[PDB]
């Protein structure tokens, strides 16, 4: 149970918002253990097992995959790190309100949310411009709003919940990168 006692922080923001680039200077600088929702997903993917195919095909759609899939992946890699984390930050998951619910029940409470808080015309000039050499086959403008149009649909009350809870900060992520640090960094330091 040195997890529900342990340190854990929601990343949570639009696609291209800039919540992995947030997390890399998280971990540098803290050293806490980045669990990507969606990193945790290609890497099944590039496992070529069969459930990697039917990730990818739901991936390529720009839709949620089953809610048990990845909170089951990011459960079974807090296990593994659990002796030797000094905190988590969980990037990318929860992203709707059942998400968060069930990984209070299955796993423990988060401390703080990172609301990383972009606009919808940003995130698209920032994946358009990623696609242009990216390894992802949904950095394209069509898949592009299908992401954003769940993301305020289904991840946007996610910000909500959190908000009442009182854990939610939130990070100006149109700022330049280390400048979005310093925000980020204050929150951090505030725990
Ligand atoms: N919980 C879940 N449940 C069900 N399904 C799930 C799931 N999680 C994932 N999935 C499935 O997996 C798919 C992929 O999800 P996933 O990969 O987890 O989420 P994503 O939001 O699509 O991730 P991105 O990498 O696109 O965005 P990012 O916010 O991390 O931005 P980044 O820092 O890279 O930055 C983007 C660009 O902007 C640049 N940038 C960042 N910040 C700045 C800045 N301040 N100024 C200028 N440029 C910046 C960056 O250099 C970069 O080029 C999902 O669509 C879904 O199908
Ligand atoms: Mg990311």
């Amino acid at each position: 149970d040195k997890i529900k006692d342990a340190k854990i922080i929601f990343v949570v923001g639009g696609p291209g918002s800039g919540k992995g680039t947030q997390c890399e200077k998280i971990v540098a600088k803290y050293g806490y253990t980045h669990l990507s929702s969606g990193d945790l997903l290609r890497a099944e993917v590039a496992s070529g097992s069969e459930r990697g195919k039917q990730l990818q095909a739901i991936m390529q759609k720009g839709e949620l995959v089953p809610l048990d899939t990845v909170l089951d992946m990011i459960k079974d890699a807090m296990i593994a790190k659990a002796d030797v984390s000094k905190g988590f930050l969980i990037d990318g998951y929860p992203r709707e309100v059942k998400q968060g619910e069930e990984f209070e029940k299955k796993i423990g409470k988060p401390c703080l949310l990172l609301y990383v808080d972009a606009k919808a015309e940003t995130m698209v000039k920032r994946l358009l411009k990623r696609g242009e050499t990216s390894g992802r086959s949904d950095d394209n403008e069509e898949t592009i709003k299908k992401r954003l149009d769940l993301y305020y649909k289904a991840t946007e009350p996610v910000i909500a919940f959190y908000e009442g809870r009182g854990i939610v900060k939130k990070v100006d992520s149109e700022l330049a990168v280390d400048d979005v640090f310093g925000q980020v960094s204050k929150a951090i330091d505030a725990l």
